[PDB]
């Protein structure tokens, strides 16, 4: 029936329209040289602005912390203006937005972040774990990473803590963490993938200083009402698996909540992996982290509006149908068809595939 997702809710500073959200999605379209958030994204994104909220594609947050090819960085001056035009855009159309902060760690090849070797939180490769390269060629296994030495460390929170200030000066409402998906942070956070001997691996409470120390940079940075975090408690597609998921993201949700982020974005589901996400779990995540909770992950309107009402999340993201529908609130809200997406399209070429699916016409 969705009444309560088309019910309005505050995110910080922000009066929201909605409880619907647009999630985080890569299309690769961003113009070379430079990797710059451009013109069609600026429309792409205006075009689904209906939705209460969206998140940005992941950004990187340095030449190295890009993971695919043609993504669009946020660190340079022309990247950042290029994400201005998509703010402005957005803003024209009364929308919210958030910068999705990203730094994909070991899932990258040399070839993408200048001949560098990736980094991650051990020595560790994703397994079977796969990138895109060029400017095209096409996808190539990941690299073996190297394990973060204390500067570098230091140096990602970083490039994190910038980033954030340059979201703000891009006209962004704020910035998502991108914790989730096998990246970066992910495998700081899952136990199979962290195997460090010093106060950032081992125990469950070093497994999480990474993000603890990330995050107390972006709050100090921008304030904590305009800092979100997503994590990926069960999926693994990328790599990481944690030995005790439940207890490590409860936990997770816990820390999160003493610095009082503005949101906690779960990713339920990455692709087709879509693990059984225990209602048992999600109840403890709802009275772990006190703030704006949102989900997202193979929802449709109905499972939408029933997590809301059983008092599991406050925001609901729809991902794949939000790029086949740009008015895709307003087909949830009447019930009309909602058209497919073309796979061959998700990732980079042009207009074609992302600027160019229809609104609903009876
Ligand atoms: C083409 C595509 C690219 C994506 N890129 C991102 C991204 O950059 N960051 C992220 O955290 N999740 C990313 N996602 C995952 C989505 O945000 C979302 O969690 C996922 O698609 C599950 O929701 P859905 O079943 O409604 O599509 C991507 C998904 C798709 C389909
Ligand atoms: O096919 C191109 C492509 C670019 C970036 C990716 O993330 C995936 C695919
Ligand atoms: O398909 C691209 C992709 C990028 C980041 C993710 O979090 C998940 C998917």
């Amino acid at each position: 029936m969705t009444q309560s997702l088309f019910q309005p809710i505050t995110l910080g500073a922000l009066t929201l329209k909605n409880r619907i959200v647009m999630p985080p999605m890569t299309r690769s379209r961003a113009s070379q040289p430079g990797d710059v958030a451009n013109h069609m994204m600026a429309i792409y994104y205006a075009q689904r602005a209906s939705a209460g909220l969206i998140v940005s594609e992941g950004t990187q947050i340095s030449p190295t912390a890009k993971g695919y090819a043609w993504t669009p960085g946020i660190y340079t001056p022309e990247q950042i203006a290029g994400w201005r035009i998509v703010t402005e855009a957005v803003h024209a159309k009364g929308c919210a937005i958030f910068a999705q902060l990203w730094h994909v760690g070991r899932v990258t090849h040399p070839d993408n972040i200048d001949g560098q070797q990736p980094i991650s939180s051990s020595t560790l490769k994703a397994e079977n774990v796969k990138v895109f390269v060029d400017n095209e060629p096409g996808f190539v296994d990941v690299a073996v990473p190297r394990a973060m030495t204390k500067a570098d460390i230091a140096q990602v929170i970083a490039d994190y803590r910038q980033a954030a200030l340059n979201a703000m000066e891009a006209g962004f409402d704020g910035i998502e963490l991108h914790a989730a998906n096998g990246y970066l942070i992910n495998q700081f956070i899952d136990s199979e993938a962290n195997n460090r001997s010093d106060e950032y691996g081992g125990s469950l409470e070093n497994r999480l200083r990474f993000l603890d120390e990330v995050v107390a940079a972006l709050v100090d940075a921008i304030g904590a009402e305009r800092v979100g975090v997503r994590l990926a408690p069960l999926t693994t597609l990328n790599g990481t698996v944690d030995a005790d998921p439940i207890l490590t993201y409860t936990a997770a949700a816990a820390l999160l909540n003493k610095h009082r982020i503005v949101y906690l974005h779960i990713a339920e589901v990455d692709w087709d992996d879509a693990p059984d996400t225990p209602v048992s779990f999600k109840r403890a995540l709802r009275e772990a982290y006190q703030g704006v909770l949102i989900y997202a992950g193979r929802y449709n309107a109905e499972k939408a509006e029933q997590a809301i009402n059983d008092g599991l999340a406050d925001m609901i993201g729809f991902g794949r149908p939000f790029i086949a529908n740009p008015d895709l609130p307003e087909r949830l809200r009447h019930g009309y068809p909602l058209a497919e997406h073309v796979p061959a399209t998700l990732f980079g070429g042009g207009e074609k595939g992302l600027t160019d699916y229809p609104t609903y016409q009876a």
